[PDB]
């Protein structure tokens, strides 16, 4: 699975005796906790010393254990699938450390692992939510309606945090015209909102790429006409201090300016965008997540997420097709601040237009691409064979803040392109 | 504007009372600081939670306000444009904490912000500053003369820092030679230096790119000749231990090597290069800034500058050009660290030449292009009108660390390609 | 010399006396600490003030000295080439500093620096060991051994890590098959592994790359057959959670997948791949190195290497090449978290396969490249002349963390490529 569950333990002294702590999630602060998991699920541990004596964990029935970490904040993570129910100690194999307190139960559980009923809004855009391709046609003019709304957001299982966004979703609404086409652009910003919010399309040629006319009042609207002159796959973004502020909170998309043949054809297109979320409390903390400035101007964030949610592409929305569809995804970083190194696990990407240029020709047979904040691209491939394929960046410890996807495809698990067994 | 007034407070209890702190800049530990702004000017507010009682800051007459902020960091930003002159309280809205003693006054002031008077040199290289296209001509020999010189400069409005420097600018000259040209290089170390100064030219070819020739002590001179065998748009710095150090404090600059036709024809050309600075007191505070070792081998910088300093590229040396003009920005990244995602707001690449590869062909219609620390590219772009164009990196918070310049282009707010209402 | 011997020094107050105090290395915690090096070295001292007095640090005899740092955390760095023999004093020329006790020895010694005989296995893959370019020949069955082995290696000069690898070495096999080939790929899990291990290749269509058949149990063995249906030069790694654990502990390497007509002919090919460690304890500390999760999940490494270790391609296992040679550098970044800017010092690339597409047209005459992780590309260039050349990330910071190698050319010092002196 690419989607184990996950618990952490620091070694330390608590109610009298040398035990493991739990940190963050479900077991935060409890000692020697219950680590519950449905049978079939992998299950990842992370062991941290806490306070300096030798330490590791063992499960005997799966044959699992950690390293043995020495040093004060040395750690060792170990997995493994509970296939078997029951309930099974996790202990210290040190000498005198069982004795002494380091134990506690992993119990695994029949049937599958319930959804947290949710507290606040979906605010996930599904990535199948794009018009499809426009047909051929002379350049025109399209009114296109933007609205500004702040609303609390299910961020993850069990927390929630105050989004901003293009209608209510992350990314906002995917905008696709026709190059020469004039863009007549009104911006309503809701009455329930604290922040003055208005647009950048990167798209757009003139000051601000529109920010300096779509600066909008709460409970006001801007209108703005602005002539689409290039060709391109375009992020457009909130542009009213702090530009990074608003970012963050989901105030990012994309604007497809197709070149007058349109893109080539292809069976399936999906929308995708990258950000980060920069929190007071680590990932995996419930409760209401606040904004955490510090944190956000030097660039350390807590979530790493696609559309918006912990959850967003694997859980709530995520990606589908048939064996033999070719597939296109535009991708786009609203950031603020890092750069993406997609990827697709089980895939290799057939064309790759660089940064995101539209008419130069893409390159080929590419596994991995840098996109940078406030950049996109767009990447196709056709689909051989069945699997879960995964979308990822391949600074791949962003796994462990939220930043993974699933795209779901119906096949055999084996076939002549990848099989079990020699040929 | 771009450039907006920005004020930091921290929640707390000082002087017996419940209060807000000013953090950074003139408002540094001061209670209830007035805020000082000029009539017009856009005003940041960053609001952070210091104790752990709920807060918000309120200034009624311009119906602005931050979000709640409930528990210890958590933060809020909120922004307006002083348009109204006269004196207006800030203060927190929660039950009790106005007469509990949150509260401080906004000034706005009529008239513009007069300028700082410096107290050091003005390190900041012209963006003009460059020598034009050669002529078509045979290869030939050419002199070059560098100068390695320490002096102190003006970082920021009250902030000084010792600069490292190829003629007492930052970046260094613009060197622009011919493939083939057989180059004869004079660099003299300046006889009040402390330190050894080297140069590397990414466009040669032979030990340290001349850095083995080239190390000079203070009062000497060394002499290096080196043949440009391959056209590109290349980063010299200087190789002298420690390279990231001699790197921060300024000794970057961009040797063009003309491929045989010359680069295409165009209106305007423009010298632009990215550098960190990794000083011990954060981003604003004024007096003498040091260096930070830690921070530098750790990549934590607190500044992020354009051209040597905070105001190069706004303030001390903006970019001016006409409507109907086509315009080349050549862009390096000294560094020594971080990679830029270059971008200039209200326009669009026309041509992107790819990690600076000056004979492949360019892309076309490119938002934004990374640029790695220690390499270089050439953009460009037509003015179809008027406007203030701005220089970032889309990593955005570096906005808040001093990376904006602006491109100030004469024309009508509104015409053809952008306008306020609709067509 | 491009790998100096490197010196931090604390002022504080210790035994009595305002003294200088090592930082790290063979000097942490010593209090005025002798300073020996061989005749010839390059020294960097690096001088951090620590409790708020102002300080330099002189050497007579060598015409060397810091800049005075004022302030706490205050930083100067500065070097000189070791060229006499004997014992020098360095010292603080602030009034009474010295007579405080402010002074300490620099021993010069005769001869080189022996090497320190390791205490754990060699795990650097040498650059120049992986198979040749296949001839033309119709596809076929490959068969594949891969041995999943965790073990002890020598980190640096006197510390160790425990190590996780494809075959007892970092990077992995450099694999090489034909477009079209059949793949038999035959995984054994080591008896003595703690953890199931797998690989994932970025060149295989179908689940996790071929992880989802090659999960293996210590002891074990898993079989997989693949199709290499696109030619490239895609990173391999182990694909067992967690991921970033298994890639940081050296489970990465590079499978090139020619296309039929072969890679253009060159004279000489090397293997390099560039990671990243997070331990416990900082760059330079001897003993045995843990891993420390915390900074592993944030990003917050202290090795940045080569080919698995400090001093992999400068000492144990550098690059020799000939004067006229055309040279390709496959190399890939494992990370398994950051963008590698790869340069070579005094060489500029005559193409470079963007994204690593062996498809499109390669990019030319290019100084430096992002690679980033889970990425790889081609660099070749002709060497025209002699020197040592400089493998590095011009995020060049990484110098400080373990990361530079060294191609190595036998020719003069003087010829008409670069030379000493004018025409
Ligand atoms: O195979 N990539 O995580
Ligand atoms: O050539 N720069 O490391
Ligand atoms: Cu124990
Ligand atoms: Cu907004
Ligand atoms: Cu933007
Ligand atoms: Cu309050
Ligand atoms: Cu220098
Ligand atoms: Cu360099
Ligand atoms: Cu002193
Ligand atoms: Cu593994
Ligand atoms: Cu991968």
């Amino acid at each position: 699975s690419h989607a184990p569950v996950v618990f952490t333990l620091r070694t330390g002294i608590a109610e009298g005796r040398m035990v493991y702590i739990g940190v963050g999630g479900d077991i935060d602060r409890q000692v020697n906790p219950k680590l519950v998991v449905h049978e079939g699920e992998t299950v990842q541990i992370n062991l941290i010393n806490g306070e300096g004596a030798q330490h590791d964990a063992v499960i005997d029935q799966y044959a699992a254990r950690s390293a043995i970490v020495s040093g004060k904040n040395a750690s060792s993570t170990f997995s493994f699938i509970a296939s078997k129910v029951g309930q099974f100690d996790y202990y210290c194999s040190l000498p005198g450390h069982r004795q002494a307190g380091m134990q506690g139960v992993l119990q695994v559980v029949p049937g599958n692992r319930a959804e947290m009923p949710s507290t606040a809004a979906d605010i996930t855009r599904d990535p199948a939510d794009l018009p499809g391709p426009i047909g051929a046609r002379q350049a025109k003019t399209v009114r296109i309606d933007l609205e500004t709304v702040e609303l609390k957001g299910q961020l993850d299982d069990k927390t929630t945090y105050t989004y901003w966004t293009f209608n209510g979703k992350v990314p906002g609404p995917f905008l696709r015209v026709r190059v020469g086409d004039t863009v007549e652009l009104h911006l309503k910003n809701a009455k329930d909102s604290l922040m003055i919010h208005s647009v950048d399309f990167h798209g757009a040629t003139g000051p601000g790429g529109a920010a300096a006319y779509t600066q909008t009042d709460p409970g006001a609207e801007t209108v703005v006409t602005f002539k689409a002159l290039v060709p391109g796959i375009f992020v457009y973004h909130c542009a009213t201090p702090s530009v990074p502020n608003h970012i963050t909170n989901g105030m990012y998309g994309l604007l497809l300016v197709e070149p007058e043949g349109g893109l080539p054809q292809v069976d399936r297109e999906f929308y995708v965008m990258q950000g980060e979320i920069y929190t007071v409390k680590p990932f995996g903390t419930s409760g209401e997540q606040e904004m955490d400035y510090e944190k956000l101007i030097s660039e350390k964030p807590e979530y790493f997420l696609f559309n918006g949610s912990v959850g967003a592409l694997t859980r709530t929305h995520p990606l589908y097709a048939n064996v033999g569809e070719t597939v296109r995804i535009f991708f786009g970083v609203g950031g603020p601040n890092f750069t993406s190194s997609f990827h697709v696990i089980g895939e290799i990407f057939d064309h790759v237009y660089a940064l995101g240029s539209v008419t130069s020709p893409p390159l080929t047979g590419v596994q991995t691409v840098s996109v940078p904040p406030g950049g996109a691209t767009i990447v196709d491939f056709k689909l051989d064979r069945g699997g879960r394929y995964v979308l990822v960046d391949h600074a791949l410890s962003r796994l462990d803040h939220g930043l993974v996807g699933f795209l779901n495809v119906d096949g055999p698990k084996n076939d002549a392109i990848m099989h079990e067994g020699p040929p």
